[PDB]
């Protein structure tokens, strides 16, 4: 009932934080950084840790349990 966006736009995935991102061909979601977001075509730009960077859709990308 007209609550939810309200102060700043939240976007699934925060920068540099560390999610799975299914990598495109191997079906297989690793472990990946958050580089950028692009709205255009909701592709996120991650890292992965052979210097390697994509562009995986909103849904691709999944996140877990958070430990620290």
């Amino acid at each position: 009932g007209s609550s939810g966006s309200s102060g700043m736009p939240s976007r699934k995935f925060a920068d540099g934080e560390v999610v799975r991102g299914r990598w495109p061909g191997s079906s297989l979601y690793y472990e990946v950084e958050i580089l950028s977001h692009d709205s255009t075509s909701q592709l996120y730009t991650v890292k992965y840790k052979d210097g390697t960077e994509l562009e995986l859709k909103e849904n691709d990308i999944k996140s877990g349990p958070s430990s620290g």
